[PDB]
């Protein structure tokens, strides 16, 4: 996260911290996430693809750092990961980047919900916040462009909604942005996600409720002017969601 505040996990209760195992002990963040009941997390599929090994994920809730424990933590493993089988990568859009983890604790349990693990509300079929409306995003991602480590406390920041027709303007992302996807960015683009955020929650108030309404998805450098973050529209795949969350 460009810009913003440092934030913790009390405030952002379903944040979801992914890492991978590698071979050895060590074990790096991959990507953020959300969760949207007591055994499943959302998250966005290009953090998987190159390395589909449910096995080799960690899951962990009630977390507010990056390399250290928090009181109240839970650790998980993923027992299913589905990753969106119409996924695809261009130059700089990706498209149906989303993703599912039913995650277990060692004990076979999901997720008890306390004051620092809750779940996000799912929005309603087609029902997205009007534009210009103000939502927030969190992650352990870049700071700084120039960075090449990711800080080491949850960061969190506001962005406003752009509509389909600015996004698409030729000096924005022209026509590689589609209805399928979401622009958010500040005004002023002093505040913007950047690499590291993927997964990541983009909530959104919505008739006075906290909902779920994009996934960190991809965008052009971070925090430049005119190049908007942009997010999967949660909205549009509901149908995929509840498909695959059954049974
Ligand atoms: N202007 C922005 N808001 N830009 C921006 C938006 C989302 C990301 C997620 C990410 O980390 C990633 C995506 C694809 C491949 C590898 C990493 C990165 C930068």
């Amino acid at each position: 996260i460009i810009g913003g505040e440092f934030t913790t996990i009390e405030n952002q209760p379903w944040f979801a911290a992914i890492y991978r195992r590698h071979r050895g002990g060590s074990v790096t963040y991959v990507c953020g996430g959300s969760l949207i009941s007591p055994c499943w997390v959302i998250s966005a599929t290009h953090c998987f693809i190159d390395y589909p090994k449910k096995e080799d994920y960690i899951v962990y809730l009630g977390r507010s750092r990056l390399n250290s424990n928090t009181q109240g933590e839970m650790k998980f493993e993923v027992e299913n990961l589905i990753l969106h089988k119409d996924y695809s990568a261009d130059t700089l859009a990706h498209h149906n980047d989303i993703a599912l983890l039913k995650i277990r604790s060692k004990e076979g349990r999901c997720a008890q919900p306390s004051r620092t693990i809750q779940t996000i509300s799912l929005p309603s079929m087609y029902n997205d916040p009007q534009f210009g409306t103000s939502c927030e995003i969190t992650g352990f991602g870049k700071e700084n462009s120039t960075d090449y480590l990711y800080p080491e406390q949850l960061k969190m920041t506001v962005v406003k909604l752009i509509s389909h027709r600015e996004c698409q303007q030729p000096h924005y992302y022209g026509s590689e942005v589609t209805t399928k996807m979401l622009c958010a960015a500040d005004p002023q683009w002093k505040t913007d996600s950047c690499q590291g955020d993927s997964g990541g929650p983009l909530v959104c108030s919505l008739q006075g409720r906290m909902t779920l309404t994009g996934i960190v998805s991809w965008g052009r450098g971070c925090a430049l002017k005119d190049k908007p973050g942009v997010y999967t529209r949660v909205s549009h795949f509901l149908p995929w969601i509840r498909s695959h969350t059954k049974e």
